[PDB]
């Protein structure tokens, strides 16, 4: 006859729920469901220095931009929730650290993310999940592939193939690298595999 994972605040644990976590050293960022309870602590006082005003949503703070944000998703209709064309979202202004690499990697939360599924966070892979794909795109943010196989420059590579730029990861199938991404993940108390 898929997996849970941590990934600790940098400055508090997100679970993230997903079905390739085999692609680990390929999160680049992680996407909360904008309702999700711990959206409110993790959102800081004020921007980074230098942050990209596409993540800030046009608020002055990440408070501000976060309640903008719920505030305007609210004037959606059925009509745009079953668009998906377009990403949007805001960054917290704080980050998690991804445990495979120990990484710092920014929290955003988006509507594409649905809070009463899984556990209402994903990790975010763009080089082979075309949703977070796309949202990289519009977002600016990093893409890595870390499953050779396909062509990250021109759209994700959802298929199988061998492990690139994941460590002790590195030459493996993709079924491979899912077991071994769990064990590890275990071995530090970090993560199951769940049905
Ligand atoms: N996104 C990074 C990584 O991780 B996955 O994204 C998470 C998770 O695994 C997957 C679970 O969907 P499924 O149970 O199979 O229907 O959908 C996303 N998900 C998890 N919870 C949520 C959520 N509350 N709202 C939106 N989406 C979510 C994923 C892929 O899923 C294909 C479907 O399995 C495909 C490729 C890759 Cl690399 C991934």
């Amino acid at each position: 006859m898929g997996a849970v994972a941590l990934f600790s605040a940098r400055a508090v644990d997100i679970e993230v729920f997903t079905t390739r976590p085999d692609t680990l050293f390929g999160a680049t960022y992680l996407v909360l469901a904008p309702e999700h309870d711990l959206v409110d602590e993790l959102v800081a006082a004020s921007w980074p220095a230098g942050v990209n005003p596409l993540w800030t949503y046009g608020g002055g703070t990440p408070g501000e931009a976060i309640a903008a944000y719920r505030r305007a998703i609210a004037a959606k209709s059925d009509l745009e929730r079953q668009e998906s064309r377009e990403k949007t979202g805001v960054f917290l202004g704080s980050y998690a650290i991804n445990p495979a690499n120990g990484e710092p990697v920014p929290i955003f939360i988006a509507d594409y993310v649905l809070a009463g599924y899984g556990t209402g966070a994903i990790m975010a892979v763009p080089g082979h999940d075309q949703r977070d794909w796309d949202f990289a795109r519009a977002f600016g943010l990093p893409i890595v592939e870390v499953i050779a196989g396909g062509n990250i420059s021109e759209s994700a590579y959802t298929g199988d193939g061998i492990l690139v730029n994941s460590d002790y990861l590195n030459g493996m199938s993709v079924p491979a690298a899912k077991r071994a991404i769990v064990d590890r993940l275990e071995s530090a108390g970090r993560g199951r595999a769940r049905i």
